[PDB]
């Protein structure tokens, strides 16, 4: 689980947050403790497409919240679009928060399920600035549905310094990385 | 809180209206979770709602295929309001809508107490093929400011009792089946 | 002048008309000069929500801090600055307000509610028909007169609040029609 | 402010009007500047949906002027329909004229308030032709409130002409540019 | 199942076909009549995502036969994209040929699988000209997964003239009836 | 040589694991490998030609995608116009390549260049590649060059191929299985 790897590094991309901003939240276990470590006070609007994730903005008591409804996948909780995206239209977050299981320098950011991919992909281009949270154990890994090339992230997040062969990737495509 | 008892035989009599493989609709409120729960649990079937207990009850019958209205979440009831166009619910023509009321008037007609249930209640009204208004004895009589529409818009009015003869006759005369 | 003296017999009706407001309430206000000094008379304090279909009637709501204000929309009619719908449907059929404050040119026991314009019927009719609770605010000297647009019978209305107490025929039809009246 | 710019980009888009059209005017403080360019004397039908739009309609003598109404909201003093659905039924404008916080060829039009989304939304489905009217200052800029995307304008008028990145968009995807 | 009905329906859609048209094919045992009522000699580019039509396609010699790829789903043997927006992206066609389950005047033309909305909402959102072919006994009937209202179809294609409130609804929609 | 392609495909078949997310070349070969799977396994599984989707049509626990675009004749197969559509959604566990020719120096090659978009994206996305080929590939060139025999980590055959391969295989660390 390495929930603690997870906290650390969701605390971390939470300092990104500024008030006033529409945050997008990806699903999984990692994203839920970003929303938890935004300061209470800290006013937000928020969209996201899965329960747990809906759940942690609940919470929030100055958060805006959205979900992005569909179909409800037991996995990971979400919600899938049964085709066009309009509550996800109406947006332009300043800052996407992602998940993967697995970050490749060749093959890209991957998860374990096709039915996140709709949602991810239209962060991924409606979104400002893409900040991919992942604890440690995610770099090297390989998962068969494909989320993109690591060059469509901004920054990366994590509990600690990435291998070199990351480093010196990152250096290359002008990616930030946080650890 | 009140009336639970009365609220879970409405549940018991809507549920029975269910047939394998049928679209549902449920609306918002405390009785309608009630309905999920009374429907055979090895019966397969479709879902669509709007609100968070609604899909929680959804999400606990093993052979339901729930699908959520996403939009702003509203505190009250737990609703999820579309900003404009309903893409999900535009994708269904369910057989049965299962509606709530907070009032139930002969002229003034059903209505609710938030204005933001309105465009999805609305929707149902014009998209499902049966409607069918679930509402406790306690709901005859009262007018609440969010109007729903005239109870003409409603096939079967259940509750847990006879309502007062006004509303035997009113449904009598309008053709609506009273189910108690 | 004449003109003045108006003013603070509808001013003083409006005022008594304000005390009816409760929290979160949904209101219903109808056009003429005499609706805008309800809305301004209610404690600013007090949250409520308010549907209206005239221009000047707006605009008091949109002082209101506490006001989600509500405007029935449509095209623009000069007398009253009121909007006439296309469609019901658009706005004013979503409520059944708590309370209709309603104006009227002229108060008879036999000729009822009367107002100058036709064009403000359908509205009027609305409320009428929709609103739980009706009250007619009008100063002293609407009682007796008839106009030409008929809205309905005085007994349509749970309260009646004027500026002072209307003449005997107007109090003993009240009794028989269990009509409040206030002033 | 830019007033001198949006009255000239406002003044080019109303050469676009003919007598007796039915048309539809955004709101904020670009629009108004279209109205005052009609001439007097040409009759023509206005829906709008938000305060100050429908002030300047009323004083256009030849001018029928419809509201848009519901609930009001402060920011663009705009009424947002309680129903999206049943906003201004068989009303079908020769000539949508729009406006914008936000240019961007990716992200699209953007404004800042999800409140003015319904009935930009109802005019871009229900307008015969849809006209952008835009100052230089909107170009680059991305907005928390998407409309959609630039594709969505068959024309697009500003007070001078933009950088080559929207004049190729523009040529690519045959959106006429007015400047 | 009213076969012959439903080939003659579909032999009048065929008149519609020009050769060098690029033509998309929705599912069901209607469009493959349409397909064989297609003259042998006549050059065209087809688009399909279902294994029937496919099959009835790759039997055309002088057809250039696409299909849409994705999960195949049993039912009507189709094939479901799993990212809707990057559906068939560089396809106008100059016809769509649809199937429903039932056509009514409210509730619009319903289908009965969900899993066939995203490619049927591709075509209405991308070709050119709607073309609806179903048999006498689709109208008034409501299936559960909708396709859309009558409005979006340009053509409603049909074995005999319908009932008078189709005929009336059509001529207040502008929408032409071949039968 | 139905015998030796379904001895090759049968073996290479023993590698599929539950739950895995496979891709099938096109060919006569790979079909095999389908059938040779236990039908109680469940899978998932990409391909690009009309035979290999009947084949896994056929398979009652195999959840099935077909990449798509234009169907051409030989080998049925489908050329795809957009590799975002199905293609670029998936990191294969396992993909099973086929070929007309395996050469120590020309390399893996086939018939058709209309398949190197579909082989190559494979060569590039795929976690593990495994060459299936019957003993009478090996020595053969085809016009169509897949790639050096490298970048196949697996070579599955029906016999033991000539000591030039048992030894190029070890330098370059690649595993046969016969
Ligand atoms: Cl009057
Ligand atoms: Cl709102
Ligand atoms: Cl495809
Ligand atoms: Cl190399």
């Amino acid at each position: 689980r390495l929930v603690e790897e997870k906290r650390r590094a969701a605390k971390l991309a939470a300092t990104l947050v500024e008030p006033d901003q529409t945050l997008f939240f990806d699903c999984g276990t990692t994203t839920p403790w970003i929303i938890e470590a935004i300061d209470n006070e800290i006013p937000f609007t928020a969209v996201c497409y899965s329960l747990n994730t809906f759940l942690a903005l609940k919470e929030k008591p100055h958060c805006r919240a959205f979900l992005c409804g569909g179909e409800f996948h037991a996995s990971n909780a979400i919600f899938k679009p049964i085709d066009f995206q309009q509550t996800l239209n109406n947006f332009c977050p300043d800052i996407a928060f992602y998940s993967a299981a697995g970050v490749h320098v060749s093959k890209g950011a991957t998860c374990f399920n096709l039915e996140e991919l709709p949602v991810k992909h239209w962060a991924m281009s409606m979104a400002q600035k893409h900040v991919l949270v992942v604890d440690h154990s995610k770099f090297g890994k390989v998962r068969p549905a494909r989320m993109g090339d690591l060059k469509r992230f901004d920054i990366v997040v994590s509990d600690c310094c990435p291998e070199d062969e990351y480093v010196k990737y990152a250096q290359t495509q002008r990616i930030k990385l946080m650890y």
